[PDB]
């Protein structure tokens, strides 16, 4: 996409969970299930505001635990998240370190979703004892996402991706150039 960001409507991803998504990088939280997405897909860098992932909705499905490769299941449910946040390359090499010259993380995945625990998404997705998974994502209409956006936390905050057609398309827009 513009800026060299790797923004595809469907693909393979790794998945983790995190806490404290009330002041996320897009500048609005949301009450439904939300995620951070790796920087190369988010479309911005720390401190540069919202990227084009902001507000878009994705159906996530886990089907493997890379840390327990003999575990056969069960896995969790497929969930629909809204991207509100950035999982930056900095400090997240294992999962979110994808770049334009090296587009897969340490688990071989070209995307990562860090699912926020606070609002319930991770409890639907991760079986107890299995907090890192790999699987798939597909961008869907936000008609498929329950929830309400929070208010702007700063000028320039954006979740406009929530009404956009699936990638390829532009809503909030990408900021600068993707990490090389
Ligand atoms: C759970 C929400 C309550 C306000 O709608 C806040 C999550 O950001
Ligand atoms: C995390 C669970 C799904 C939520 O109902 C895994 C099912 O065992
Ligand atoms: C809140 C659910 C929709 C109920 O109709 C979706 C999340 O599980
Ligand atoms: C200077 C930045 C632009 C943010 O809109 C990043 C340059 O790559």
């Amino acid at each position: 996409a513009t800026g060299g960001y790797v923004q595809q409507a469907t693909g393979q991803a790794s998945f983790t969970m995190y806490s404290g998504c009330g002041s996320p990088a897009c500048g609005k939280a949301a009450s439904g299930f939300t995620a951070a997405i790796n920087q190369l897909a988010f479309g911005s860098a720390p401190g540069l505001g919202a990227g084009d992932a902001c507000g878009r909705c994705f159906a996530l499905t886990g089907n493997h635990d890379p840390y327990s490769p003999n575990y056969t299941g069960p896995f969790g449910q497929t969930i629909v998240v809204k991207v509100t946040d950035l999982c930056p390359v900095q400090g997240n090499q294992e999962f979110c370190g994808q770049t334009t010259s090296n587009p897969t993380n340490q688990h071989g995945m070209p995307f990562h979703f860090d699912i926020c625990e606070d609002t319930g998404g991770s409890a639907k997705f991760f079986p107890s004892g299995h907090g890192a998974l790999t699987g798939t994502f597909t961008e869907v209409s936000c008609s498929q996402w329950s929830g309400s956006d929070g208010g702007q936390l700063w000028n320039g905050a954006c979740l406009s991706g929530e009404t956009a057609p699936n990638w390829p398309s532009t809503a909030c827009g990408n900021k600068g150039t993707a990490p090389s």
